[PDB]
């Protein structure tokens, strides 16, 4: 389940509770990061620790409500039953996916060029997860990677280049000219 | 056309110059924030004064790599061919949307209420366009309006509330729990 920063994310511990007394765990990719007595108060430990935008909801649901790229993770559940004929047992394991589109910087020169030497220019774009970059040439031609270079500049290589940048939530492109 | 905020978008001047000498300008909502003489430099204004994150490609269309929501409006250039038989007209328009998702913030309270007393919760988000906005009662029940408000609390009216903004360009909630 994937959100943009700043936004919320509600994950329901669907373990069926049927206890008066209980404890209510919360875990983040293995390691518990809030502990609930029944009656009590919850405890935000480890990675939500200090952080003022979680609530603990209905007394079952653990809630983010300024979500981190580093609030990425697996996130589930667990319940322990006091008294008599209690159970335990486990809610259902969910996924967070916290995104950054892709926005582009460019690094590199010279981009007017003596005839018989070199430029490069690297396409950068700051994203979560990293993006995947390709160069599309005057010609229409798309190279793979970030990297664009031209080593034997000749009228032929003077025109518009375009990086694209793409991390499967959302792209950016930046047009540059390259000329004599 | 929409992006978010810091990414790039190129507006192409897609008028058919013929003449050896020219004019180009880039029109926004009407007033000209780009001037260009052919063989000469471009200069960029109102709006596009100051800004460094503007490009002139191609000698001919008009980019900006670093968008903000303050750049949406309506674009198109217009061409004017200097000599003879020289002619002149307007590129494509084109609408630019510079969007920003949903992210809520609550103000309001008390969250914890006397029997007999009442209580106010302002749903708001940050986001381009404004956001539209229902509050999720315990009962399913969606009402309509960024306000929440309890008049007479009751042990009916304790539980989770849900509160969701959206856009067109995306969707954010969050949840509060009313108690007695």
């Amino acid at each position: 389940v994937s959100h943009q920063q700043g936004q919320s994310h509600l994950f329901e511990c669907d373990y069926p509770i049927s206890a008066d007394t209980y404890v209510i765990n919360w875990y983040k990719d293995g390691t518990s990061v809030m502990n609930y007595l029944s009656g009590g108060e919850p405890a935000f430990t480890e990675d939500l620790d200090d952080r003022t935008d979680v609530q603990f909801v209905n007394n079952r649901n653990l809630e983010i409500t300024n979500l981190r790229v580093s609030d990425e993770g697996e996130y589930y559940c667990s319940v322990i039953e006091i008294g008599a004929g209690g159970q335990s047992g486990d809610g259902t394991r969910y996924q967070l996916v916290v995104f950054v589109p892709p926005t582009i910087t460019l690094m590199g020169g010279p981009y007017e060029v003596e005839v018989g030497e070199m430029m490069m220019s690297t396409c950068r774009a700051n994203s979560h997860p990293p993006s995947n970059f390709t160069w599309t040439l005057p010609n229409g031609n798309v190279t793979q990677g970030a990297v664009l270079e031209i080593t034997n500049m000749t009228q032929a290589e003077i025109g518009t280049y375009m990086c694209t940048a793409d991390n499967g939530y959302g792209t950016d492109y930046e047009s540059v000219d390259i000329t004599m």
